[PDB]
């Protein structure tokens, strides 16, 4: 992992101006910009093909500030409104400079993606869910239209989803229709790619400038020269057990990341040179129950208490559950509401969890669940008193979802229903320069995507990873191509 | 911050075998062992005198496994029992190797401190509080005798406190009577000290070995040669704003650390060489209300719900409040119980917070506090139903503290009552070698105390910082002195 001295490299197996490690969203975006800038670009990919986790993703791209898609669907937004939301939802300690920059450039970036051939359907999906069930292009994806954020920023949907039929998250998701047009764009520009390239270490000259990389390819060690810059775009550390334990131990035993090639190698390679890190504890957290069920009941913790409005982003529900409720949750829902939720339109019918317990009364359900006498009964009594007035003054679930819980009543066992992926990584500038602990860029070294700390510092919103990976991938390619 | 090449050092202003940066607990312990090993030892201290945060501390040292003090006070314990507690309380993702090692060596370490002249009174203080009000030597300090840990490990008090009169935490606390005998020990061994030494950067030779340091002293740059090793013992990053935002943003605006010299410089200096980090998000969190009041009421969050047993360690109350309850807490307590708690013996009478609201009924108190109708009333009704049977089945507060809340009833406003310090830092071996991201020690480089990730990975117990700082300080001095 220690840097290799350039003087010890006897021959270069490959050479380029800009060397991109990793052919996912950050890598392809970097390659497009570097090639447009006139640089000779070589992408090094560890597997046999392009796509990475990106090609398996739902396809959300977190964009706003007044995109043509938002306007076509009739949703106002501005860079200031977007920034206000993101600072509140994606912290604490979110990078204000980076978020401001991301927001100010968001409409341009949407247009840039469209220009590269990424298609979006100008239609909005408005029901609770993890993704649009159909080929709709816009959806709320961060809890913008739920408490607490709906009183902090004006709600605006920012989940932009490329148009694709038969989307299968985990196999060939909506993320594929982000990747494919970008790859086509890069290929037409003359971007070169080498596969089975497992990048291992950076090569530095005697000034400390990164001037290439060492990799294993087809069973042998190879050296690849980078005349202008190396872009690290190899993904996260989610599958590195040592790093999960040291940095993000809330994910021990509950991995959710898409691919095992996310082993943190590029983070470590850069740290070897003195590169800085940020928010290494930050984790996306999913909650594997269908949102159409969740929104029609109340979530209670292990003490039978409500703790989150049931109409917020289900990722936020995941974080609140894992982080603050010791991963213990139950959905309390009346039979009629369960039936309605189970019939509602969803992209994830396989997440329609069946109730574990069902009873004629809350008193019986409470005993059945092993909760102390009164713990659940009182929660439901207070909820129902206010819900009869369409009010949730405790958690501010929107009135449209608020009504008394009736009988018979059921409980879903949602203990241990979370899993997630890492959001922390290398510290980078808005120009995607990797920062040394000195606060200065490491010459020749750039990075984007989930090997970096991006817009998310703590909270997560769907689309922020493909969003910041593509946005800062562009910036890395521009910076790397400079002479 | 980048390392200085040894070839560029024209003259060494000072030279020693073992150079210790920082004259606090970790530094003095390292110096004693290095000097006993026969090494020429030089301590470099940034301020005009020794002590650091240690001399201002309460003086808890987290020790167990059957110390002579525990035995004299009639408390059984073992290294296995201590380890079981620490793994559960100080994680998630606590370093099992390090904790095991710390526990197996704990009795020897207590004896080692006694040999150096640290005095302990063989008496136990058994009442809730932040420290012993008198000169007692043993106290519960980690929640060992409260839920959930009292069902996971057999309760044993491990807060060992040096004997001292007129202890004043923040000025000259019990920690002074840990420091003073150790300093005397080091001086008699011939340990040398230089003051106004602000260490800035490490010096490395062409193999990457750390062979000295560069500092500013009395207005000028000086170089100090370390023939055998440099021990980093300069404290935490609590007062580095950039680092707090990047790594531990839950502490933004709520610093609790003792001294401003905790600016993370030694962490950064080591990272420049490729040193690894762990648990950079981990933070001790205090809660500035007297425990004798807390234990006699119920704590409720901003939704009027109980969330922590009121007889656990008040540091754990602090963490639960800040981390999981959005820093919002109120103490609900009847007038008679408040009077009893306010008269109870405490080291911190200045933390006897007065009630903000008081009412004849819970219904009125609830409205007064701006809580929704029923939110607090129901909490108290359920608590009281079980408390009339001496039972807290929701949070398992010990029965001795459980009884119904009566009337008149008061509420203390404990919103924004937390502050804390950082626990994350350099990754080190059990021999206090600083680890590179490669997993190999950086030659010549050792570290201990709050510039390192020690026994605590998340949870905190009082005494663990002086405990692991002195324990691993010893190990650093032993390792550094080796030829
Ligand atoms: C189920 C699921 C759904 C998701 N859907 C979304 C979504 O809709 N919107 C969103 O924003 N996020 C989503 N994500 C997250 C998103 O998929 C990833 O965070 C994002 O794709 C990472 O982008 P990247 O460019 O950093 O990595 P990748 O797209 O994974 O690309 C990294 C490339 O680097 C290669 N590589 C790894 N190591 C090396 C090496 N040593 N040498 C050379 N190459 C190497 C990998 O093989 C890979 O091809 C989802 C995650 C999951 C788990
Ligand atoms: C109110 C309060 C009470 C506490 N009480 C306890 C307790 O009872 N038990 C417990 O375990 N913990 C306690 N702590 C925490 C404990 O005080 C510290 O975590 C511990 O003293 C740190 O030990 P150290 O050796 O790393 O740092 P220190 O004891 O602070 O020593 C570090 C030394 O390094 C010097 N230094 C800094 N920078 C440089 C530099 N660049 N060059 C040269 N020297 C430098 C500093 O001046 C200092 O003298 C308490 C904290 C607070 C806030
Ligand atoms: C939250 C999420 C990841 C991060 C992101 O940005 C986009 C999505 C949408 C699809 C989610 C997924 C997490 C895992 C989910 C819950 C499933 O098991 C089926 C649907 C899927
Ligand atoms: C928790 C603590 C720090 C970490 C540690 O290990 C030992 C102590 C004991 C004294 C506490 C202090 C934190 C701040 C407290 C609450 C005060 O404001 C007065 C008493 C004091
Ligand atoms: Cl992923
Ligand atoms: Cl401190």
């Amino acid at each position: 992992i220690r840097p290799r001295s350039a003087t010890t490299v006897t021959e270069w197996d490959y050479e380029a101006d800009v060397v991109v490690a990793g052919y996912g969203i950050a890598g392809v975006a970097a390659s497009i910009e570097a090639a447009r800038a006139g640089a000779d670009v070589l992408v090094l990919e560890r597997t046999s093909g392009w796509g990475g986790a990106t090609a398996l993703a739902g396809g959300f791209i977190y964009l706003g500030g007044g995109t043509p898609l938002q306007k076509a669907c009739g949703f106002d937004d501005s860079p200031e409104n977007m920034k206000t939301f993101m600072m509140a939802a994606l912290g604490p300690g979110a990078d204000e400079e980076k978020i401001t920059d991301y927001c100010e450039g968001s409409v341009e970036h949407y247009n840039w993606l469209v220009d590269c051939g990424v298609p979006f359907k100008e239609s909005f999906w408005g029901e609770p869910g993890w993704e649009p069930p159909f080929d709709d292009g816009l959806m709320y994806s961060g809890g913008e239209n739920a408490a607490p954020f709906n009183e902090i920023a004006a709600p605006a949907p920012r989940g932009h989803v490329p148009q694709m039929d038969g989307k299968r998250t985990g196999e060939k998701g909506g993320g594929y229709m982000l990747m494919k047009p970008l790859v086509e764009t890069a290929e037409k520009l003359g971007v070169r790619a080498e596969y089975d390239m497992r990048v291992q270490t950076l090569v530095t000259d005697d000034t400390g400038r990164v001037v290439g990389i060492v990799a294993k390819q087809y069973g042998k060690e190879v050296a690849v020269r980078a005349r202008r810059g190396v872009v690290l775009a190899t993904g996260s550390f989610a599958y590195n057990d040592k790093m999960i334990e040291a940095h993000a131990p809330r994910l021990i035993g509950r991995p959710g990341a898409a691919i095992e090639e996310h082993d943190g190698r590029s983070i470590l390679m850069a740290q070897a040179l003195g590169a800085d890190l940020a928010h290494m504890d930050a984790t996306e957290v999913a909650f594997v129950c269908d949102p159409q069920l969740i929104v029609r009941g109340i979530l209670v913790n292990g003490r039978g208490q409500r703790y989150v409005p049931e109409d917020t982003y289900s990722g936020r529900i995941g974080q609140m559950t894992l982080f603050h409720q010791d991963n213990q949750a139950f959905l309390i829902i009346d039979e009629a509401s369960y039936e309605e939720g189970a019939a509602a339109t969803t992209a994830t019918p396989f997440l329609r969890v069946q109730p574990k317990w069902a009873a004629e009364t809350v008193e019986e359900l409470e005993s059945d669940m092993g909760l102390p006498a009164g713990a659940l009964q009182s929660t439901v009594e207070v909820y129902n008193k206010h819900a009869a007035e369409g009010s949730d003054p405790l958690l501010h679930k929107k009135s449209e979802w608020v009504k008394p819980i009736g009988t018979p009543v059921a409980a879903l066992d949602l203990r241990g229903f979370t899993l997630g992926f890492t959001l922390g990584g290398l510290r980078t500038t808005v120009n995607s320069e990797v920062l040394h602990v000195s606060g200065e860029p490491i010459p020749g070294l750039f990075a984007a995507g989930r090997c970096t700390s991006g817009v998310c510092a703590g909270g997560y919103a769907s689309g922020t990873s493909l969003g910041d990976g593509s946005f800062y991938g562009r910036r890395a390619g521009i910076s790397a191509a400079k002479q």
